[PDB]
């Protein structure tokens, strides 16, 4: 009511605490900040959308977030929406972008997760569903998110791309579908190695800022931003990060008793007693968040470096939180089971 206000002054910030909105915005947090996010940026007035339209379009959206599902719910949209806002207002990318390209991110980030079953794509094509099927086991969720996303536009009072140019709404979807596609696993080693190819070859002015001339450059940074977003739970205050791991895990060992319970052979996961949580964050950080971030940091050099030594820190303490007392871990010691980390890699 008056909460809701004095937390989101927070919004332009790093540090915001998106649980807190979550219980203010009467369990609607990704219309609240997606209205938020437009306002701020004055997109609603640039891009012709009306109040009528846009709500309408983030209520139905939102309403296809599954309520159920434990990490994968309308409020991991709504933090990838608001750290992808942080991000677009990096210092190193100041006047880089267009407005076009600022809504296609955005966008892109709140969409990016709809309609997720809560179970991960090798789990879908193990056990020949339709949308397996449909999409040839090829970024199963990421086109269904796209799909979802784009097919909402179609219903009554929801499309928000109206009023744009043929040639803009084009460029949009372009740009939107590049961004989410990338937020596959899969294609991560893939992607980094470009991102550091693309540091290697960095061009900026004498302030500071980037140089990205053309579509190229710039399509590069919005998929790796939307990706470091969707990648940034590690990196938020301990506070966060501890919610977010708790809410991964209910999730993933969720998908383990589905397995069970259809009797999947292939693969089987090491149910909850006997995980290493904590030695899984550790890996999560050292094989695919840090080495990330730390690119991006070289990108936006030196802007994310206050994000980087938050992430440096919640690595060191989830390290000292490993117990030795069972040595090896239980997962390690069943040769039939798998470790949270061996089940979710192999990418
Ligand atoms: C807070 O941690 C996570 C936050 C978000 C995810 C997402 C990333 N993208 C996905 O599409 N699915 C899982 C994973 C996280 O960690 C888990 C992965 C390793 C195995 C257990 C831990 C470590
Ligand atoms: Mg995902
Ligand atoms: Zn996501």
């Amino acid at each position: 009511e008056d909460h809701l206000a004095k937390e989101l002054e927070d919004l332009n910030k790093w540090g915001l605490n998106i649980f807190n909105v979550a219980g203010y915005s009467h369990n609607r947090p990704l219309t609240c900040i997606m209205y938020a996010i437009f306002q701020e940026r004055d997109l609603l007035k640039t891009f012709r959308i009306s109040s009528d339209t846009f709500i309408t379009y983030m209520m139905t959206l939102e309403d296809h977030y599954h309520s159920d599902v434990a990490y994968h719910n309308s409020l991991h949209a709504a933090d990838v929406a608001q750290s992808t806002h942080v991000l677009l207002s990096t210092p190193a990318l100041d006047a880089v972008f267009t407005d076009l390209e600022i809504l296609a991110a955005i966008f892109a980030a709140a969409i990016h997760d709809v309609d997720h079953p809560g179970v991960s794509n090798q789990f879908l094509i193990n056990t020949n569903s339709e949308l397996a099927l449909m999409y040839n086991d090829e970024s199963v969720l990421e086109n269904h998110h796209l799909a979802v996303g784009f097919k909402l536009l179609q219903e009554e009072h929801c499309d928000i791309f109206m009023n744009l140019t043929k040639k803009q709404r084009q460029t949009l979807r372009k740009m939107v579908i590049d961004m989410v596609l990338a937020t596959d696993m899969s294609k991560h080693m893939s992607l980094l190695a470009d991102l550091k190819t693309m540091v290697e070859t960095k061009k900026v002015t004498s302030s500071g800022v980037l140089l990205l001339d053309n579509y190229t450059d710039r399509i590069q940074v919005l998929r790796n931003m939307v990706h470091c977003a969707d990648l940034s739970n590690p990196t938020k205050s301990l506070e966060l990060y501890r919610q977010w791991t708790d809410r991964i895990m209910e999730e993933f060992f969720q998908q383990g008793d589905k397995e069970r319970e259809r009797g999947m052979e292939i693969s089987p996961m090491c149910d909850k007693h006997t995980a290493s949580v904590e030695k899984s964050q550790v890996g999560f950080i050292d094989y695919i968040v840090h080495p990330l971030w730390e690119t991006w940091a070289d990108l936006v050099q030196p802007d994310a470096q206050d994000i980087l030594d938050t992430l440096e820190d919640n690595r060191n303490w989830y390290q000292s939180m490993i117990p030795q007392s069972p040595s090896p871990p239980l997962d390690e010691q069943n040769r039939d089971c798998q470790g949270l980390m061996e089940k979710f890699q192999f990418e």
